[PDB]
């Protein structure tokens, strides 16, 4: 079927990570943002800077994993709102403040590696799923429209994290609907349609996860 969590209110506006390699932190908050609305009914901007600064399990603006993000939130007994811990585009010391807490997490759940059907089901039943992809290519950077496909995409080269907010079909072409963190001027108002069931293009289902809540 077709699912688009943007239309269910499950998705906040597109943010801009800037030069910082904090894509993992935006992906993570995005899956969290969606699960919080699922549980509470309210939609709130969560705080990537919290993750960047405080997930020692990761490398800040030098990269990191989504899972360690989810794991931090659980162990930490929460994550701040954007407003209480605003993004500033650079690593700093952890300034997590329990008074600013907006969301919680019971750990995470991992999609079986490279299984796009498994990713489909999880997106439908759960909500927005955090994924990692090959976003190195010139075609990705200059994406504007359509179902993104590049014959040179490397599934074993996961360099960028994003959020699968849905899936669909355009003109017979199956896709994943993907929220990125390069601002509303990149791509299609910050989003990209990426090829679905085309042999796990760009490693779309290689590193997919969502937080339990
Ligand atoms: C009362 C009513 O309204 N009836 C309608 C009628 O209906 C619809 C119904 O409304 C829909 O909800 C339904 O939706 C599909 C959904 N299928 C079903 C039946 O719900 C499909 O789902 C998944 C399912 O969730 C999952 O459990 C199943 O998985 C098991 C599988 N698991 C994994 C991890 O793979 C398991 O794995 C095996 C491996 O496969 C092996 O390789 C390995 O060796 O072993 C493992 C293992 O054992 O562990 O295997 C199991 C069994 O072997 C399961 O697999 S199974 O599915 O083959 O059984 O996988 C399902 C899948 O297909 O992936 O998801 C779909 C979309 O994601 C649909 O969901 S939905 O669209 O969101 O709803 O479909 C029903 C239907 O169409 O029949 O519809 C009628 C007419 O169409 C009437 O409607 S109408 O007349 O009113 O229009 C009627 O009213």
């Amino acid at each position: 079927d077709s699912v688009d969590y943007r239309k269910k209110g499950y998705v906040t506006p597109v943010k801009n990570q800037g030069q910082c390699g904090s894509c993992w932190a935006f992906s993570s908050v995005g899956a969290l943002e969606g699960q919080l609305k699922k549980k509470t009914g309210k939609l709130l901007n969560l705080s990537p800077q919290n993750l960047v600064d405080c997930v020692s399990e990761n490398d800040g603006c030098g990269g990191g994993y989504m899972t360690n993000a989810f794991q931090y939130v659980q162990k930490n007994r929460g994550i701040d709102s954007e407003d209480a811990y605003p993004y500033v585009g650079q690593e700093e010391s952890c300034m997590y403040n329990p008074t600013g807490k907006a969301a919680k997490c019971r750990g995470y759940r991992e999609i079986p590696e490279g299984n796009e059907k498994a990713l489909k089901r999880a997106v439908a039943r759960v909500g927005p799923v955090s994924v990692a992809i090959d976003a190195s290519l010139t075609s990705f950077q200059f994406y504007s429209k359509g179902v993104y496909y590049d014959e040179s995409c490397n599934s074993d080269n996961l360099n960028h994290a994003v959020l699968a907010v849905g899936y669909g079909i355009q003109k017979g072409n199956k896709h994943w609907i993907i929220k990125n963190s390069w601002g509303e001027n990149w791509g299609n108002k910050g989003y990209i349609l990426m090829a679905r069931n085309k042999n796990n293009a760009c490693g779309i289902a290689n590193l997919a996860s969502f937080p339990k809540m």
